[PDB]
């Protein structure tokens, strides 16, 4: 079985956090993590797809730099719960960010996710960014499992932050 147990709207990073061309700035500080977004059981197989809606203004080592303002951009990761499992995002299409797993035929667990970003200074003049929509992540059932009657997609918004 599968049930949606998380939240539809999720904030990335602590609200109004401060961090000290182009040049990259934050580890896992600017992120959102939730190990329990869906409850799964009895053989349910699930992975995750991710999509970034921000405009791509460039790229660094194979991944897109998404634009926020003239001065600030972002490198973005989406994936399974643990931050080190994040998949570098490029473009604006749905991408496989977690290959997936199957819970035991006679057991239950949960499926989580994480979104992480790192600031990128595009233009220099402190830099402040306001709450901005980043994109979404949708569960990807496989092996015959069904999204059935469950919310498959959740959204992410970047909390306001300041770069010194
Ligand atoms: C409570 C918990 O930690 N649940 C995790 C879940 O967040 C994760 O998405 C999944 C696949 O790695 O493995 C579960 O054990």
């Amino acid at each position: 079985a599968v049930s949606f147990i998380g939240s539809t709207e999720n904030d990335v990073g602590p609200s109004l956090g401060s961090y000290s061309l182009p040049f990259v700035y934050t580890r896992n500080k600017i992120g959102y993590q939730n190990a329990n977004v869906w409850h799964i059981s009895k053989g349910f197989c699930v992975g995750l797809d991710g999509k970034v809606d921000l405009p791509v203004v460039g790229s660094l080592d194979g991944q897109s730099i998404y634009g926020l303002t003239e001065e600030v951009g972002l490198l973005i990761w989406m994936g399974d719960t643990k931050y080190s499992r994040g998949t570098a995002m490029s473009g604006n299409s749905w991408e496989n960010v977690f290959s997936g797993w199957c819970v035991g035929a006679n057991t239950a667990s949960t499926q989580g996710l994480s979104v992480r970003v790192t600031p990128v200074i595009l233009k220099r003049n402190r830099y402040s960014v306001q709450k901005t929509s980043i994109g979404s992540i949708r569960m990807r059932p496989y092996n015959g499992s069904s999204a059935g009657s469950v919310q498959t997609t959740v959204n992410f918004s970047l909390n306001p932050f300041t770069l010194n």
